């Protein structure tokens, strides 16, 4: 009485049927560019796995962004690089322009195209109903492409969706937690950022798939249409599932746990309690009602499901009526 196994319902065997070299990043041999082409201009931030800078290519004066890796095991570096190479040129996928050896850290530095981003903490306060539909559609093009290429992003959240708003230009970044999907594999559940973790991670169901990214996307859409970012604000990973349970209800939570024969950490016992499913209307108020439509709530509802097999795929989500106007506007004669 371990858990019931699961498979992705789409793109299930896309890596099965690729050459080993496509997904076997451990064997990948990096092609190094020249660090002396780039001069760091300004530090943009810092993380546990890297420091990130705006920089200039001094051979052509193009702005780029450099992520200097903290030291980390060839394998984790190779995985990010091979995924960025595989996905390069895909719709709304950040372009890896170069890979160099930083002359001070001796660690690898990844050099990306520059996107003139408005930080989401400022930009989300200004988005219109159409802007939310258009950028959700653009995120979905990147997620359908990477999923159809056999890759789960595993860290979908506003900070990883760069938007140059005046150009209606969006890129999905930070592929450092991404991994290739192979049916039957048991994955590490320590992925995504707390507020965007799917119930599968939170109840330690390891045999998950691309549908993880669709839960995280739904958390972004709720935060956008309701003006509450992040939407599910847990204090830790156990409280994160409590916060979801207070909205989706405990009835469907325990139906999912039953379906997959999951054993609940007994630390979840006194904390999940018992909660009705709430209507999405409970979250509508005078300051967000202009971003909410029946189409937005129907779409949201179909992403935010406990059972990962029941969530929309990215391709299915793109066909939802919520995006009809965006689909019309992008049907360009050229």
């Amino acid at each position: 009485s371990g858990p019931v196994p699961s498979r992705a319902r789409v793109y299930t065997d896309v890596n099965t049927h690729r050459p080993r070299e496509y997904w076997d990043y451990e064997s990948h041999v990096v092609e190094w560019g020249n660090q002396d082409d780039y001069q760091l201009v300004r530090k943009l931030g810092r993380g546990k796995y890297s420091e990130v800078f705006e920089a200039i290519n001094i051979t052509n004066n193009e702005k780029v962004v450099v992520k200097i890796l903290k030291p980390v095991k060839k394998k984790k570096i190779k995985r990010e690089i091979k995924i960025l190479e595989n996905l390069r040129g895909g719709p709304n996928i950040i372009t890896l322009a170069d890979i160099v050896k930083d002359p001070v850290s001796r660690t690898p530095a990844l050099v990306f195209e520059h996107v003139n981003n408005t930080d989401f903490k400022q930009l989300y306060q200004t988005l219109t109903d159409y802007d939310i539909r258009f950028y959700m559609y653009e995120i979905l093009k990147a997620l359908d492409y990477c999923h159809s290429m056999g890759i789960m992003h595993r860290d979908v959240k506003p900070h990883n969706v760069m938007i140059d708003h005046e150009h209606r230009k969006l890129r999905l970044i930070d592929w450092g937690l991404a991994e290739f999907y192979h049916p039957g594999q048991e994955y590490n559940v320590r992925v995504a950022s707390r507020y965007f973790k799917g119930p599968e991670l939170l109840v330690d169901y390891q045999m998950y798939d691309y549908s993880l990214d669709m839960w995280s996307l739904g958390c972004m859409l709720a935060s956008m249409i309701f003006r509450k970012e992040p939407f599910f604000h847990g204090h830790d990973n156990y409280d994160q599932l409590v916060r979801i349970a207070k909205v989706l209800g405990t009835e469907d939570l325990y139906d999912y746990i039953d379906k997959y024969n999951i054993e609940l950490d007994p630390r979840f016992n006194d904390i999940l309690g018992r909660h009705s499913r709430k209507r999405w209307e409970r979250f509508v108020h005078s300051e967000n009602q202009h971003l909410v439509s029946p189409e937005a709530l129907d779409f949201l509802d179909k992403l935010l499901r406990y059972d990962h097999q029941s969530r929309l795929t990215a391709r299915e989500a793109m066909e939802h009526p919520y995006f009809y106007t965006v689909v019309k506007d992008q049907a360009r004669m050229g």
